[PDB]
Order: C-alpha cells, then sequence, then structure tokens
DNA sequence: TCGTCTAAGCAGTCCGCG
DNA sequence: GCGGACTGCTTAG
C-alpha cells in the first residue's frame, strides 16, 4: 500500500511525523527538513520557478527551519516579498506525499473518551484541576474496545466495583441499560487510588496513542483537566506524556468578550465532537449538552438519575460508571449517523493538512492551492496585512406581502463557485478593469459591452480567458465531488419516498429488509419486492434509506460549504489570496445574474400569457427566483386535473420543457454580454408548491424578505408521498422560539397552507385555551448570553440591559450563596421565562442554563409566577398575527350577520 | 463564541412625538 | 403606541 501521514509537527528544527508505512504499520520519525523559500530574481537568471504572475524566482534552500523563519523576518526588515509556503509542515507533507493520498481508516487510531470528576463546590475548573478524576472511559477504534478506568477510593467516598451484569439489565430490572451490542466490548479496570489509575492510563496511552482524539467537550474540558490533574499530582514531564513527542503548549483561545485556555498536544489531532457538530451539522440548537444532542440525533431518552451530579458517585456509583460508558457510546452513535470523522479525514488528506485544520477553510484552501501551484513549479505569494473593510453582498428582492397560491422556484447550482468558474476569477487571472455603468444598466442590457477580449464582472473587473485560474481549477474539483455525493443523497431521498408509499399497504408476512444500495434509484425489481414486504421490514428499510440520505447530506453539504468558503475567504484579510476586487466581482456578478434573469423570466411569461408589465417573479434572494404559477394553472383550468399529483406533473413538465430552456437562453446571452469564459449559470427548478386540489388551502405566503412558507409537493425531483412545508425565516425555524410554540405555529401554517382559514381558526382557539398546561421548558424562549458582566451593576440590570441578561441577573440573585447551583456560563445559551407582576424574584423575567431543568430551590416559585399571558402574546400571537395579516386572513372568526340566528 | 462572507429579519431599550 | 437609533441575536443565502 501507499504510505500516508497520520500527524505532523514542527518542533524547533525537526519535523515529527507519525505515519502508516508501506506495510500498514504505524511508525514515527524525526526529519531535519530543510525548507525552501523564494525571492524574485532578474530575467537574465534562468530558473524553473515562477510566481503566479509569471515573474521569475530563485529558490533559497535553508540549513534549517529556524534559518528560513529568520530570513522571512529580515526580508520584512528590508521590505521585500518572501515567497513560498511559510508553514513548513505543509511544505514537508507536499514533498513527502507527492500524489493523491489514499488512506485506510482502519489503520488510523481514533480515540473517543470522557472523564468524570466529582466536585462539591461547583463546576470543576480544568485550569485548577483540584478534584480527583474518578472515572475515564476511553474507546479505541482499532481495538473496538471501551477501556473503563474506575476509581474506587477517593476523598469524596469509597465505593464498590461496577457490575457489568447490573449494567446490562433493563432500567426496569434496576439496571443501567448499557446496550447489549457493547457489553462484550468493555474492558473494566478498577483502581484503589487515583495515582495508580492515572499512571496506568498514561501507560495505556503510550501503547495505544490516539491519532484522532475526540469526545464531547474534550478540547475545552477533558483534555485540559487530565493534563492539569496529572501535572498537579506528578509534575509537568509526566503530563506531557499525553503527547507522543512529549511537547505541549497552553494555547489561549480569544474571542470578542474574553479568552480561554486549551492544551495543544503535539502529535495528536484533536477533533472535539461538539465542534465537529457545530461546523458540519447545519443546525442551531437550543442546547449543546450531549443528552440534548443525543435525543435530537438518535431519539434516545435522557440519562436519568436522582440527586445532583456531585452526589451521583457516592449514592449510585453503579449508574455513575454506566452513564460514563454510555456517554462515550452516544458520540460513536452520533458519528455512525453523521460521519463527521470520515468527512474530516477525507478533506484533511485531500488538502494535505493536519486533520484538525479542517476547521479552517482558509488553511484548507491555502494548502489545496499551494499543492496545485507547486505541481507546475509555481511559487505562492507572501501573505500580507490588510485592514478589515466592508464589501457588498447579495441582492434580495422586496416581496409584496401576500398569499401566493401556486409557486415554482428556481436557483443556481453552486452559485458563487459557478460564478468563479464562469468568469474565471482568480488571483493570477486579473487582466485589468473597465469603466463601470450603474448595475441597472447591465441588468437591462443597455450598458456598453465591458470587453471584447476579457471575461468580465459588473464590478469593473476583467479576467484572462486563455487558461483557467488556480481558483477555478481547484474549486471545480471539489464541486465535482460535491455533485457526486448530492446525487447519492437525492437518490436515497427518492428511495425513501418509495418506501413511504409502500408503507400504505404493508403485507401480513414475516420477511427481511432487502439488501440494497440506497445511493442508487431502486430498480423495477426492487420496487416490486418492496410492494410485497411487511411493515417491519419496510420500516427498517426506511431507517436505512434515511441513514444513507444523512451520510450523503454530510458529504455533499460540507463540500458545498468548502467551495462557498473559498468565495468568502477571498474577503477575509488572513487569506493569502485576499482581494476585495475578486470577492466583490463574485457578489456583484450574482446581483446582476439574479435581476437579469428576473427580467428574462418576466419577459418570457408575459409573452406566453400575452400580457405586459405583469410581475411573475414575486421574490428572489441571492441566486433564486420564485415564480407565481397561478396563471399557468388557470390557463388549463383547475377542473381539468384529476388530482394534486396531476397539476404537480403539469408544472414539473412546464418548468423542465419551457421555463428552464428560456432561463438557459437568458443566461447564455448574459455570458456573451459579459464575455465570460464558460456558461455555467444553471438555474434548475427547486420547488413546486400549491394547496391540495379542491381544498381551501392558500398554498404559500410571504411576510417580507427572508420570511415565507410554501406547501411543497416536489423538491429537486423528489415527489413526496405527503406534502412538506418549506418554511424559511419564520419563528418555527428559529432556535430562540419555544419548542411547543414552534410546533403550534408550524401547525397553524400547515392549516393555513393546506386547509384554509376556518381550520386555522379552530386550531388557534384550541391552543389558546390549552397552552397553560404545557411544560415550562417547552414554553421557555432561548437565547445565547454574552456580556453578562457588562450589564451587571451590583447584581442588578445596568443601562440598556438586554431582556435575557436581565433574566440571568434575576437568576443569579435568586441562587446567591450557593456553590452547588448551576451557574450560567458566559457565551452559552439560556432558557428565558417572563414573570408576573409582584413575584418574589423582584423582576420581570428569569433565565437559567438551557437544556436543563431549573434548580429545585426556585423551580416551584418560577412555575407559580410564570407569566403565561405575556409568553403567549410575545411568542405565539405576535408572530401569528404577522403570518395571517400577510396572508390576508383572520386567526379569529369575525362577527357576521349570521350571528342573528 | 477560534475556525469563510453579506443581507436582513425581529425583540428589546431608550426616548421622542406637542 | 409607534418609530427610529441602537444593541443583541438569529436567520437566508
Ligand atoms: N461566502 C459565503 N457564501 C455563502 C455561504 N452560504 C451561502 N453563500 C452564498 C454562496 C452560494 O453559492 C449562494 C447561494 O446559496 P445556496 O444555499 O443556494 O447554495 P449554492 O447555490 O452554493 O448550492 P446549491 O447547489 O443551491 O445547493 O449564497 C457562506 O457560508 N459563505
Ligand atoms: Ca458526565
Ligand atoms: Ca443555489
Ligand atoms: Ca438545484
Ligand atoms: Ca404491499
Ligand atoms: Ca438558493
Amino acid at each position: 500500500m501507499k504510505e500516508f501521514y497520520l500527524t505532523v509537527e514542527q518542533i524547533g528544527d525537526s519535523i515529527f511525523e507519525r505515519y502508516i508505512d508501506s506495510n500498514g504499520r504505524e511508525r514515527t520519525r524525526e526529519v531535519e527538513y530543510k525548507p525552501s523559500l523564494f525571492a524574485h530574481c532578474p530575467e537574465s537568471q534562468a530558473t524553473k520557478y515562477f510566481d503566479i504572475y509569471g515573474k521569475p524566482c530563485t529558490r533559497k534552500l535553508f540549513a534549517n527551519m529556524r534559518d528560513a523563519s529568520q530570513w522571512i523576518k529580515r526580508m520584512e526588515d528590508i521590505g521585500l516579498e518572501a515567497l513560498g509556503m511559510d508553514d513548513f509542515k505543509l511544505a514537508y507533507l507536499s514533498d513527502t506525499y507527492n500524489y493523491e493520498i489514499k488512506y485506510d481508516h482502519t489503520k488510523i487510531r481514533v480515540a473517543n473518551f470522557d472523564i468524570e470528576v466529582t466536585s462539591p463546590d461547583g463546576f470543576p475548573e480544568p485550569s485548577q484541576a483540584k478534584h480527583p478524576i474518578d472515572a475515564i472511559t476511553h474507546y479505541d477504534s482499532i481495538d473496538d474496545r471501551f477501556y473503563v478506568f474506575d476509581l474506587l477510593n477517593s476523598p469524596y467516598g469509597n465505593v464498590e466495583e461496577w457490575s457489568i451484569e447490573i449494567a446490562a439489565k433493563l432500567q426496569e430490572q434496576g439496571g443501567d441499560e448499557v446496550p447489549s451490542e457493547i457489553i462484550d466490548k468493555i474492558i473494566y479496570m478498577p483502581f484503589d487510588n487515583e495515582k495508580e489509575l492515572l499512571m496506568e492510563y498514561l501507560n495505556f496511552w503510550q501503547q495505544k496513542t490516539p491519532v484522532i482524539l475526540t469526545g464531547w467537550n474534550v478540547e475545552s474540558f477533558a483534555i485540559p483537566y487530565v493534563y492539569n490533574r496529572i501535572k498537579n499530582i506528578f509534575g509537568e514531564s509526566t503530563a506531557k506524556r499525553l503527547s507522543p513527542h512529549r511537547k505541549t503548549r497552553v494555547k489561549v483561545i480569544e474571542n470578542m468578550y474574553g479568552s480561554r485556555e486549551i492544551i495543544t498536544l503535539f502529535g495528536i489531532s484533536v477533533l472535539d465532537y461538539i465542534d465537529l457538530y457545530k461546523k458540519f451539522s447545519f443546525t442551531n440548537q437550543p442546547s449543546y449538552s450531549l443528552d440534548y444532542i443525543s435525543e435530537f440525533e438518535l431519539n434516545v431518552g435522557k440519562l436519568k438519575y436522582d440527586g445532583p451530579i456531585s452526589k451521583l458517585r457516592e449514592s449510585n456509583h453503579q449508574r455513575y460508571i454506566s452513564y460514563n460508558i454510555i456517554a462515550v457510546y452516544r458520540v460513536l452513535q452520533i458519528d455512525a449517523k453523521r460521519q463527521f470523522i470520515n468527512l474530516s479525514l477525507d478533506m484533511g488528506y485531500y488538502a494535505k493538512i493536519q486533520i484538525q485544520s479542517v476547521f479552517s477553510p482558509i488553511k484548507t484552501w491555502d494548502a489545496i492551492i499551494f499543492n496545485s501551484l507547486k505541481e507546475q513549479n509555481k511559487v505562492i505569494p507572501q501573505g500580507r496585512s490588510h485592514p478589515v473593510q466592508p464589501y457588498p453582498g447579495a441582492f434580495v428582492k422586496e416581496p409584496i406581502p401576500n398569499r401566493y397560491k401556486y409557486v415554482m422556484s428556481f436557483d443556481l447550482t453552486s452559485a458563487y463557485p459557478s460564478i468563479i468558474r464562469q468568469v474565471n476569477i482568480s488571483p493570477e487571472t486579473i487582466a485589468g478593469t473597465f469603466k463601470v455603468a450603474p448595475l441597472h444598466d447591465y441588468i437591462n442590457a443597455v450598458a456598453e459591452r465591458p470587453s471584447d477580449v476579457y471575461s468580465c464582472s459588473p464590478n469593473g473587473m476583467m479576467y484572462y480567458k486563455d487558461r483557467d485560474g488556480v481558483v477555478p481549477t481547484e474549486i471545480t474539483k471539489v464541486f465535482n465531488q460535491r455533485k457526486e455525493h448530492k446525487g447519492y443523497m437525492l437518490a436515497a431521498q427518492r428511495n425513501g419516498e418509495i418506501i413511504k408509499e409502500a408503507l400504505h399497504n404493508p403485507n401480513l408476512s414475516v420477511d427481511e429488509p432487502l439488501d440494497v444500495d440506497y445511493r442508487f434509484d431502486f430498480s423495477d425489481e426492487i420496487k416490486e419486492k418492496i410492494k410485497k414486504l411487511s411493515a417491519k421490514s419496510l420500516n427498517e428499510m426506511l431507517f436505512r434509506a434515511q441513514r444513507t440520505e444523512v451520510a450523503g447530506m454530510t458529504a455533499q453539504i460540507n463540500r458545498k460549504a468548502l467551495i462557498n468558503g473559498l468565495a468568502g475567504a477571498l474577503g477575509n484579510v488572513w487569506f493569502r489570496y485576499y482581494d476585495l476586487r475578486n470577492a466583490t466581482a463574485i457578489t456583484t456578478f450574482g446581483q446582476m445574474a439574479l435581476q437579469w434573469i428576473e427580467r428574462k423570466v418576466n419577459e418570457y411569461l408575459n409573452e406566453v400569457c400575452g400580457t405586459e408589465g405583469e410581475a411573475f417573479v414575486l421574490y428572489g434572494d441571492t441566486d433564486s427566483i420564485y415564480v407565481s404559477a397561478d396563471k399557468i394553472i388557470d390557463k388549463v383550468g383547475e377542473s381539468k386535473f384529476r388530482d394534486t399529483n396531476h397539476w404537480v406533473d403539469f408544472l414539473d413538465k412546464f418548468a423542465r420543457e419551457r421555463m428552464e430552456p428560456a432561463i438557459d437562453r437568458g443566461f447564455r446571452e448574459m455570458c456573451e454580454y459579459m464575455n465570460n469564459k464558460q456558461h455555467l449559470m444553471f438555474m434548475d427548478r427547486e420547488a413546486i408548491a400549491g394547496p391540495p386540489l379542491g381544498s381551501k388551502g392558500i398554498g404559500g405566503f410571504w411576510t417580507g424578505k427572508k420570511r415565507y412558507a410554501l406547501n411543497v409537493w416536489d423538491m429537486e425531483g423528489t415527489r413526496y408521498a405527503e406534502p412538506k412545508l418549506k418554511i424559511m425565516g419564520l419563528e418555527t425555524q428559529k432556535s430562540s422560539t419555544p419548542k411547543a410554540v414552534q410546533k403550534a405555529l408550524k401547525e397553524c401554517i400547515r392549516r393555513m397552507l393546506q386547509e384554509g382559514e376556518e381550520s386555522l381558526q379552530e386550531y388557534f382557539k384550541e391552543f389558546e385555551k390549552e397552552f397553560r398546561q404545557l411544560n415550562y421548558i417547552s414554553i421557555a424562549s432561548v437565547s445565547s448570553a454574552n456580556n453578562i458582566a457588562k450589564y451587571d451593576v451590583g447584581g442588578f440590570p445596568g443601562p440598556k440591559c438586554p431582556f435575557h441578561i436581565r433574566g440571568i441577573l434575576t437568576y443569579n440573585r435568586a441562587i446567591k450563596g450557593n456553590i452547588d447551583a448551576p451557574q450560567v456560563v458566559e457565551g452559552e445559551k439560556v432558557y428565558v421565562l417572563p414573570l408576573r407582576e409582584g413575584n418574589p424574584f423582584g423582576d420581570k423575567c428569569i433565565a437559567w442554563p438551557s437544556g436543563t431543568e431549573i434548580t429545585d430551590l426556585i423551580k416551584d416559585d418560577v412555575l407559580h409566577w410564570m407569566d403565561y399571558t405575556v409568553l403567549l402574546e410575545k411568542t405565539f400571537i405576535k408572530p401569528l398575527e404577522g403570518f395571517t395579516s400577510a396572508a390576508k386572513l383572520d386567526y379569529e372568526k369575525k362577527a357576521s350577520l349570521f350571528d342573528m340566528f
């Protein structure tokens, strides 16, 4: 097999690399890597190295990495560009792995761990590490084993050994329900003291040294706690054994309001799963506790115990250990589903970066582009300092707030990357500028043609057409990968709909789920077999189809995020290829493209319907248009359709055979007008929306920009078994909206869109009557909480104190003196409830840490004083009045002359 | 919330608006 | 009450 790196570090003048050799074995080596950098040189000097602009360069070979770094400094002192890859480990990987890396994940040691620390006096601060570590569960992916290190004797209590037999039993047997599929994979090690536990942990770690290290909050909690605790007990040298190169660094992570410390372990790649989840999941959650996320992702019940966590070990050590094991397993289950580790390895090896660098699109693109240019003996420019400057983005059309019965939407495939490719936008392809007309003049094709030579953007930039820039070349490669995975995702989705249909008629038999690849559209043979399957088999198949869809989603959406991130990186001052000329070339072209095509679509449809000045495009945002199809349906007449699926078919056909060819023609003209390199503006139909045939549903509504709802029957070629709501921006989609309120508002919208006014009025009346019985957590608003200290004046709200911060201050006063009460953590999320006039808390609201029950000390008082009236008006009635006034209907029945009887 | 970008919505504070 | 200036937070893209 081909060799591949596991980790790489620079330590002084050495590269330390862990790698898999040609025999599949893990090795480590120290290499006195001599880096090269570059300087511009005269024409007369013959060289093979050229900078991205074609200027000749001489290569400078350094005796060591420190010499190279010092040279860079002196070049700055002189005022001359020092060219080349200044991150020497990236240069090392590029030299050592000069081919497309094929990696074997089965050889990569992925460790998932979690620790427990009993603490009487509140949260155990990792930088202090003053409390014993009393449990560690460490899963090793190569062994496929959970290694459990259990402390039996502690200053906080002596306990009995954990029992695997009780752990395996049902909760209803008094057991812990540790899943049977992991029972035989547990290696349990009890210890009579913490020193021996930690010494044995370190010896184990030496034997089974993680390459990828993950878990939940491991970077901010578990790693620093373990490092600092070992440091406190044994000294620094012992703690540094967590690094295979015995080198660690405290790294200060800074943000707007403060900073925190993490421990960098040289020779390990830490990918904290909470951070992987935040970057790759495309969710915004009210809480990021593992229990909350586990419930959301896996539909598993919260890990239930009595008393505070600080007393769990002494009261129920059995459960304490079991829950530690389950916590580790839950992260593995989330990963089995989401496949974020797989994604990280894919992107990391593709770019040839340290795997942990997948968190940084700038680092990722820097490496991809460097490797690409190096292949042609081209030399990358020095990174420069730039001041942060605002620049313009997308165009968003102001919609007329209204109901919209029939809607078809269209949008560009990978819009910004396609613009980069079409225009040929790259650092080295800038050809010059032209005199810009107002955007409106390009949109309306009255401005003079920008260039007869170069490819243009309406921001005034011109680009070479003779050859692809490195940015278009590399962005295309990742786009092609994204397209492959999106294909698999969409097939799995369509396959899921076939199974849902079959589930209407499940057969009474005992059989098995079919062994199929859900990434490919089901053959006729498979479809026939599906129609004969039991509900049990069909449901298992649906689960598997949906898991395949999730895997495809992760792979496609994050590759889309990577390529969109390059468009963004061009507008970030830390990017080597920062250039506001290019960043704005993209966004300004986009503004034109949208408004150009709005004009073209309106023109096409006015012609088809034989009208003039009629607005068919009702809305658009960035790269999308929403077209009213009422007139198209009416040209046929509703009574001519057999059912809903019949008109959906008709619109699908109209979009594919009439609309899209008109759109394509419109964009081809725009490409010619801008003299672009290649036509790549592909605006395919997204949604087909409308009410059920014969219903009083309104189909859709807009309240304003980025705020709308649509009843969708077909989405990107997926024909749904049941209509699905596409809701954007409304309160149902916001993590700040109470859970039960999102639910209720979604049902109000469903009724509006599918059933009509009377149905909405029936539901509203019921919700208003019953909502006070809803659990307090389900009706609490959620907010992130920043700058709590800024607004805290002697425990009371200072000037301009935000509502949620006021709630936190109320909470802090209510729990004052308690070392044990859950503290609100700066920058994390809180639940917020309004309080009735004259409450004991002395203010109008209270807030507490999200994802948790409020502490028992005050729970009773909160429940008693919760202001249901304010809650209802603010979170439910206000948004609903917004929806209904936009859609021109009433959520309450107005009086009529019929009331006289 | 360490980690690519801008546009734009709504909640809430403070205070004007005769 | 509402709106604007402003902060804070959260979306759509
Ligand atoms: N710089 C930057 N631009 C973004 C980001 N998200 C969206 N955009 C811009 C770039 C996208 O191409 C454009 C349109 O967004 P879409 O959500 O329609 O995605 P896109 O067209 O890329 O992919 P699609 O093929 O429609 O799934 O909006 C981002 O995180 N950073
Ligand atoms: Ca725990
Ligand atoms: Ca798009
Ligand atoms: Ca599409
Ligand atoms: Ca059947
Ligand atoms: Ca779009």
